[PDB]
């Protein structure tokens, strides 16, 4: 029942983030500038739209395994699913112009939250947790590669793009751990959390990182 | 019942469209040409197949909100879903090459879709109206970046590309504004028309886009 | 109920492939090396995963035309679905660096994969070959394709790339043609072969094809 509270203030913050965006974004930028403009402003974009299909919650009302609807997740798991590869594209992009890094990235990264949905999915009672632990090990993979992104300085510009970055992968690495652990504890993990808690905990961080990110790469532009 | 005639006529039509496109496209062809004629055959290839499914109807007659079936919408979605963005993409690259630009445009065209899809969906009985506007939206920033688009000139060789994107760009706004009026009015909006209609425009639009377009890209290149 | 051994068996050997590959690939690579080495290592993670998903089978246990589960299908087209792409995307990389081409190409291989799906998924009696020739021609188009590839020299580096390029090329037909016969007379054709079979059959192409081809490239680089 309460999950609207939380899914409408969600809705009606990124939708902000996005408008917000397209406002500050536009300006001065053709290259380089609208790249990151375009990549960060198209996230809020979907976000927003994922959290009006989350607060409306269309499909049907099945469950998965438990007495909780699934409109709820899918929709995360579609705004994950986008989010995420466009996010650490702009971040790789930032720094790391290599094909095979950035392609490489972006490949585990989609196994990352599309194992995740899997798990999420999964009808049995106890094998969630081995996709859990799949997904675990792609998160791994993405933040040590980010150990590397930020390792491997070579072609910089100003200094400001570096501490931009600095900020950016902790909290990326922050954001992205609590993802995790928010999701084995409740949603569709253990269901140790209530039900209310799911969402607004899994909200702060989407809003936090997409919003914080964007507000953190308006700052370096 | 008589849905056939028109989707048969349309598999035919495109088809042909794309068959055709195969043969006269080919020819001396490696880059730019070549990028061209690929973009342009992929479409009605991609339509054709689509458009087979739709007249023979897969999947399952279930109902969404109405007494109409549901593999026939679906199809259509995955159609203009690919399409789109594929020929929003040709036109793009024949003025801009700037990877913001395109990426934003092609990210701001998959929710226009996407969102379009979401409403066709949608079980509840007035909101499909709400993710119809947002689909509005999007599409209105389509055309105004495409308004953008003729604008910039910038980068320019010979005449008949500056004519070839003048009279596409005509037939894509016309086209394309024609698509929601057409949803609106009948399909998956009010049902104001009767059914036969709804296949009938809609697949006026859909032959006379995907075709004409590929014809006038056949008359540029 | 066979099933399991096969499955099992592929969900070790191609996790294997994917284990051993980020060892072996990592090593010293920026670009080019780097690029080759994560297409392939991301298709057999890919494979991995899907073949955990078909070897527990989550979703549910309906029949789409036969007496035979849809988990397992629905996994492999995943499996292809991406795979396919990605390795032609490989080879192809290694020869044509032709944007026009490549993109044609995978669209083509696209529709192969999809299509195919298509005809899998279709509930009616007799027309899931109508796809299945779609698909039929549509393999064709990537092959014919190929034998351009090959054909079209140009731009090449040393011998090696030219000799793996050569046998990768005769694999790929071969695996590829065995693909739609034992499609066709077993799994979701005809129904010539049991069930174990299918499963056999398919994993002995699927395995030999990612690992092999990856192998194959592990010579090459
Ligand atoms: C399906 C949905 C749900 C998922 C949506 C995800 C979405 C696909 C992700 C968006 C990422 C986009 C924005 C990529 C941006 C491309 C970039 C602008 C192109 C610039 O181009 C220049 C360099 C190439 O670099 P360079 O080193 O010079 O090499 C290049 C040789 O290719 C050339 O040709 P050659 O070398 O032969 O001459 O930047 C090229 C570097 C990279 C940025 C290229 C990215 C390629 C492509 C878009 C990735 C698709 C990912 C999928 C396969 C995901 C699979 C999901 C899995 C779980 C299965
Ligand atoms: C390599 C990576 C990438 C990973 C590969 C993963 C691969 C993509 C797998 C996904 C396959 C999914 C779609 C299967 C979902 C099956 C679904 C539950 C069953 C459909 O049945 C209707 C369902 C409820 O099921 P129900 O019928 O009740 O099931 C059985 C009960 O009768 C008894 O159950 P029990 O025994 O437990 O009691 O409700 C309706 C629910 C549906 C609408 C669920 C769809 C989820 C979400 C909306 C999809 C997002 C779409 C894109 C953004 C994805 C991009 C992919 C790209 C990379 C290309
Ligand atoms: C679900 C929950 C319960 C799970 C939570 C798990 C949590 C995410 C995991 C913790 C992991 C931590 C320990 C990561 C550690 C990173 C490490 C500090 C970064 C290294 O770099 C250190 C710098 C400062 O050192 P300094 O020497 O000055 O560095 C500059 C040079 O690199 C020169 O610069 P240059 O090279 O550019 O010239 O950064 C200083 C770093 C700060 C920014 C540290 C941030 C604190 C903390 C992690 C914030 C917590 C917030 C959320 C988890 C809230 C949860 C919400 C809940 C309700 C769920
Ligand atoms: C999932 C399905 C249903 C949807 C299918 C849609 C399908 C993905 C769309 C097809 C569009 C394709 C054909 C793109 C063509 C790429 C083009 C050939 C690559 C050429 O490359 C050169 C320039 C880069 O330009 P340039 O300015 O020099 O910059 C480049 C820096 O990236 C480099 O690296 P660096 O700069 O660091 O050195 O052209 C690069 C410019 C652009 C053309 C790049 C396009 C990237 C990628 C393919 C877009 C994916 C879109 C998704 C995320 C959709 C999301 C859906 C939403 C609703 C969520
Ligand atoms: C940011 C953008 C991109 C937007 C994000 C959007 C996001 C992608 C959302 C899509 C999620 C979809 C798939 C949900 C569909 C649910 C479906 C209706 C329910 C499944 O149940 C079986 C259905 C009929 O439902 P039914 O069971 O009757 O439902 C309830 C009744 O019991 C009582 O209803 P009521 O209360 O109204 O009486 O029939 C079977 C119908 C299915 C086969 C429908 C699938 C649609 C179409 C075929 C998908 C195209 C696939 C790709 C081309 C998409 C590319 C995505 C990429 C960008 C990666
Ligand atoms: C669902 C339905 C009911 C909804 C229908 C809605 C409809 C789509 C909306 C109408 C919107 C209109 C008003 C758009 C106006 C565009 C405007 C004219 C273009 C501006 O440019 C004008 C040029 C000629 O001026 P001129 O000065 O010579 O221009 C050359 C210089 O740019 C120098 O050139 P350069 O810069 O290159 O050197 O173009 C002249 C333009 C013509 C090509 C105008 C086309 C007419 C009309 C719109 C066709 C209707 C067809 C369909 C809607 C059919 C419907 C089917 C139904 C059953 C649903
Ligand atoms: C949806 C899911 C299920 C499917 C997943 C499939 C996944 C999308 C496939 C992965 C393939 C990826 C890895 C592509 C790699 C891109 C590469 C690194 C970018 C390098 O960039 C440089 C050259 C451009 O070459 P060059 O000749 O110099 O031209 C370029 C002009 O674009 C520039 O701009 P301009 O020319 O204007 O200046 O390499 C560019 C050449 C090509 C490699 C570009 C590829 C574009 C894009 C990624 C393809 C998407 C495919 C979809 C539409 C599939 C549809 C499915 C159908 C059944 C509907
Ligand atoms: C141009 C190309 C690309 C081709 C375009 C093709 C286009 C993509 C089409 C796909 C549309 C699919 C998803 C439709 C599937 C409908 C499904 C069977 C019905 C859903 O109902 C639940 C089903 C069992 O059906 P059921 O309810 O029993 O049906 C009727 C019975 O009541 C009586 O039947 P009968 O009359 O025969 O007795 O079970 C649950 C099964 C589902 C979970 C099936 C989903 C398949 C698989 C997991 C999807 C992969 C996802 C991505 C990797 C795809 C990437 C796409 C990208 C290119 C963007
Ligand atoms: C489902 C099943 C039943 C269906 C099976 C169908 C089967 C796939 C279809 C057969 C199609 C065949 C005939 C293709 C023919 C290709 C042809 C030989 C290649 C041409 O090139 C010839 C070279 C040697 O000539 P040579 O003159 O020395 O060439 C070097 C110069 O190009 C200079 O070099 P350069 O230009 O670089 O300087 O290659 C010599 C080529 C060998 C590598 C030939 C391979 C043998 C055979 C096809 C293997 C069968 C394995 C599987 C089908 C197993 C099935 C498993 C079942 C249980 C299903
Ligand atoms: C705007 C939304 C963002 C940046 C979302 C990120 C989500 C994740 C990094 C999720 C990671 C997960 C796992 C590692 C395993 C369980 C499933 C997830 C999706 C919670
Ligand atoms: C070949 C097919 C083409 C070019 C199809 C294009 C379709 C559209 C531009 C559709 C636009 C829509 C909206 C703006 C809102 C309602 C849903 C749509 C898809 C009709
Ligand atoms: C790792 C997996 C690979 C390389 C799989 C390849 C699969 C194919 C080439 C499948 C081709 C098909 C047809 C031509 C028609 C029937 C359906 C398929 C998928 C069996």
């Amino acid at each position: 029942r309460p999950e609207w509270i939380w899914l409408a203030l969600g809705t009606a913050l990124m939708g902000l983030g996005t408008l917000y965006f397209l406002v500050k974004g536009m300006g001065v930028s053709d290259p380089d500038a609208k790249k990151f403009y375009a990549i960060t402003t198209l996230v809020p974009a979907i976000a927003f739209t994922m959290y009006l299909s989350m607060l409306l919650g269309y499909g049907l009302t099945m469950v998965p395994f438990g007495g909780e609807q699934n409109p709820i997740y899918w929709a995360r798991y579609a705004d994950w699913l986008f989010t995420t590869p466009l996010l650490l594209l702009d971040l790789a992009l930032l720094v790391d112009a290599d094909q095979g890094t950035i392609l490489a990235l972006v490949g585990a990264d989609g196994i990352m939250i599309g194992t995740g949905l899997v798990g999420a999915l999964t009808k049995v009672y106890s094998y969630r947790f081995v996709w859990w632990a799949i997904s675990t090990a792609a998160m791994l993979y993405i933040l040590y590669v980010l150990f590397f992104g930020f390792t491997s300085k070579a072609e910089s510009m100003r200094p400001e793009v570096a501490s931009t970055f600095k900020v950016l992968r902790n909290v990326t690495v922050v954001l992205w751990s609590a993802y995790p652990v928010v999701w084995l504890i409740g949603s569709e993990g253990a269901g140790i959390v209530p039900l209310n808690i799911e969402t607004l905990l899994f909200m702060v961080l989407d809003v936090s990182a997409k919003v914080g990110f964007g507000l953190i790469l308006l700052r370096s532009r």
